[PDB]
């Protein structure tokens, strides 16, 4: 391997980019980040326990050191600012996945000086998944931003919309600060929908000690939660109990087994937003209150809003409306503690003044695929070549990953390749049907191969942003400034 010895040599020369914010010091021990064109690299002077434990190859005083796993561990063991921490509920907090292990610099520009601090850390299985990628790399990805950047202030590592116990155990191993608790398998959705009656049928079926229970504790009484009642008629207490309860129990169940034994703080959220039907103020507050009844700490609850949380889009839905659900949403919240999370929150502009103004700022909200997005119009304005055989890849393939996120596309909206320029490309990451078009596609667009072996667009697409990252990053605080602003962060 020379050019490990060439790139110290094009080091104290000096035509070599560091990243000025990237000194930091342990004992004798300087750390630096550097950019040898194409790849990134730790560079270490000095001597101590820090150089000896890095691992690469040295020459003299300097070791390069790749953005390994183990690198990240040792940089941990020496830097706290490096190791994910948790935030408590009496926070701004937003969720920036990152689909690529790519975007963190940009979201730490983007949060520097903002009063919200960055979950830089969070993927889901599914994202795992469909990108070949492990949590590791994901908290990898993170902690080396902050350290390429200099930010100290802290951030967090979220499991996002986990299911399962061998992935809750295995979060909690990996370090990660924050649990995104799915709770689908067990959400009765048969029931939101049912006919009365039929709720009643299957309500009665219940044993006479958990019928007793809700019925002494809600049955026709009223809560104060701000200046907004709740009142629990038989109807719904009925509807309630049948589509939460055993949601309710597994909550329960993981988190004494799972959060309360894991002996550091975590950040314990609840999602409730996979049920067909919106989440009910009534339903918010039962759940809620059999939660704290058993003495369980919640970060935050994502409820399902009226109207539709899509990918890629604006909020559809009638926006009074929302303002009502929203109104009293935010007061069971702050009755119970915890904060409301918005999911699907990317690009959902219409609605960050009300979430701003009635959580008073007190919020979590979640982003992913736009990053992701942003990426692509990077491509498109840079790579025409390559974003056209992307955006006809992702049409030929859209049916299959339908599946996996739900849209309402119109692919009759999206004008067709050979009508539109290359200097137009970029414009598609404006448009509703050509966003969602390329967002859920990511799966597939960065596994495809070319019909011997290699990559059929993944090693251009990262070839690509590696050399144009001065404008993805700028593209990153552009966009995610843009979300911050709208909440009124800062």
């Amino acid at each position: 391997s020379m050019k490990a010895a060439s790139i110290i040599e094009r080091l104290a020369a000096g035509q070599v980019h560091v990243y000025p914010r990237s000194r930091h010091e342990s004992e004798g021990t300087r750390v630096q980040m550097i950019k040898a064109e194409g790849r990134k690299y730790l560079v270490a002077e000095g001597s101590g326990k820090l150089y000896d434990e890095l691992r690469g190859e040295e020459a003299d005083g300097v070791k390069l050191c790749e953005l390994s796993h183990e690198n990240r561990l040792v940089l941990n063991r020496h830097f706290p600012f490096t190791v994910p921490q948790a935030f408590g509920k009496q926070s701004a907090t937003i969720g920036l996945g990152d689909r690529l292990g790519i975007a963190g610099p940009g979201h730490v520009q983007t949060v520097r000086g903002r009063a919200i601090h960055p979950i830089l850390a969070q993927q889901s299985i599914r994202e795992l998944a469909l990108t070949g990628r492990d949590y590791k790399q994901v908290i990898d990805a993170a902690a080396y931003a902050v350290f390429q950047e200099g930010y100290t202030e802290g951030y967090g590592a979220d499991g996002d919309h986990l299911k399962k116990e061998e992935d809750i155990r295995m979060a909690l191993d990996l370090g990660f600060t924050m649990l995104t608790l799915d709770c689908s398998e067990q959400i009765d959705n048969e029931a939101a929908q049912a006919g009365e009656s039929e709720v009643k049928r299957k309500y009665e079926e219940l044993p006479e000690s958990v019928r007793s229970h809700y019925e002494a504790k809600y049955l026709d009484k009223t809560f104060q939660v701000g200046p907004h009642a709740i009142h629990f008629d038989a109807a719904t207490l009925m509807r309630d109990v049948l589509v939460y309860r055993e949601a309710i129990q597994f909550m329960i169940y993981i988190y004494e087994k799972y959060i309360q034994t894991a002996g550091r703080a975590v950040d314990f959220e609840i999602s409730i937003d996979e049920t067909l039907a919106p989440t009910a103020p009534g339903s918010h507050f039962l759940v809620a209150s059999e939660l704290i009844g058993k003495n369980v700490d919640i970060f935050s609850m994502a409820p399902r809003f009226i109207g539709e949380f899509q990918k890629g889009i604006d909020y559809i839905g009638d926006i009074a409306q929302f303002e009502r659900e929203l109104a009293v949403h935010a007061a069971i919240a702050d009755r119970f503690g915890y904060k409301l999370s918005i999911h699907s929150g990317s690009d959902k502009f219409s609605v960050f003044a009300l979430v701003g103004r009635y959580t008073n700022g007190r919020f979590h909200v979640k982003t992913a695929g736009t990053n992701w997005l942003e990426a692509v119009r990077i491509v498109a304005k840079t790579n025409p070549g390559l974003y056209r055989r992307m955006h006809q890849y992702a049409l030929e393939h859209f049916e299959e990953a339908t599946a996996y996120y739900h849209v309402t596309t119109n692919l009759n909206n999206i004008r067709p390749l050979a009508d539109v320029s290359d200097e137009e490309l970029p414009s598609y990451m404006n448009e509703n049907d050509a966003r969602q078009l390329l967002h859920i596609t990511y799966g597939l667009l960065l596994q495809a191969k070319k019909d011997d072996g290699s990559s059929l667009f993944r090693d251009e697409f990262f070839r690509t942003l590696s050399e144009r990252e001065e404008d993805y990053e700028a593209a990153l605080r552009s966009h995610i400034g843009k979300h911050l602003d709208l909440l009124g962060v800062k």
